[PDB]
């Protein structure tokens, strides 16, 4: 039986990619950038805030100082983290709450391995903070996804190999990153948007205990 589930957030627990959206079109506005629209925002999700800011600057064809790149960075984290003062506990997704209680009650370790440094207080917004045995810092993992890094390490700070564990993913870069560190991966969303070789749920309503078991058993040999 696995030991432990590690959960990405953004697409798992819920969905901060709007808010995001929001501060970097109006970073690239603030400094004259065109090209941050909707469809270029799918190729920011998951991804890392500096590797964002690296893919704006990329629209082009601009050059900018070390410490002008962290400033910008550091506007953009500003505007972000004023948006999401309102994420309540309605923004949970859905059977996210259920089964985080149904872990806890059965014993099983539960860490998030999410990008964001911005994970901790998102967690207290939704109210969750209880249930999260360790959370992995961003910060001190990179090597950012696929790098397996972030999910060694959200294991090992619960106490479990990766081998013993779950990870719960939405993106190719996170499959991967699961995958690479031992871990079972179930991906949420369509298969195109997550990998191959890999039990795939349409949303997170589908991820229970009794579901994440069965698999669980499918992939022993
Ligand atoms: O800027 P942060 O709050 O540290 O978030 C870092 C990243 O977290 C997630 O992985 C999101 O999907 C990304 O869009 C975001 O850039
Ligand atoms: F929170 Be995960 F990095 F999408
Ligand atoms: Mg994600
Ligand atoms: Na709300």
């Amino acid at each position: 039986m696995f030991k432990a589930v590690l959960f990405d957030l953004d697409g798992v627990i819920t969905d901060t990619a709007e808010y995001h959206f929001r501060a970097w079109k109006a970073l690239a506005e603030e400094i004259g950038i065109n090209g941050v629209d909707r469809q270029f925002n799918e190729q920011l999700k998951g991804v890392s805030r500096e590797d964002s800011l690296q893919k704006i600057l990329d629209l082009a064809d601009k050059k900018v100082s070390a410490e002008e790149f962290k400033e910008l960075a550091k506007r953009k984290n500003d505007n972000y983290v004023k948006m999401i003062q309102d994420v309540s506990p309605a923004d949970v997704y859905p059977g996210i709450l259920q089964l985080l209680k149904d872990l806890r009650s059965n014993k099983i370790k539960i860490a998030l391995a999410s990008a964001s440094k911005n994970g901790p207080f998102l967690l207290e917004r939704m109210n969750l903070t209880g249930y999260f045995d360790a959370i992995a810092d961003p910060a001190e993992v990179a090597a950012s996804k696929p790098a397996p890094d972030i999910f060694i390490a959200a294991a090992h700070a619960v106490g479990v190999a990766p081998s013993e564990s779950i990870g719960l993913e939405d993106s190719q870069a996170g499959i991967q990153a699961i995958k690479d560190s031992g871990a079972l991966p179930i991906g949420v969303g369509r298969p195109e948007d997550l990998g191959d070789d890999i039990v795939i749920v349409p949303d997170t309503s589908h991820y229970t205990l009794e579901f994440l078991k069965e698999v669980w058993l499918q992939k022993q040999k």
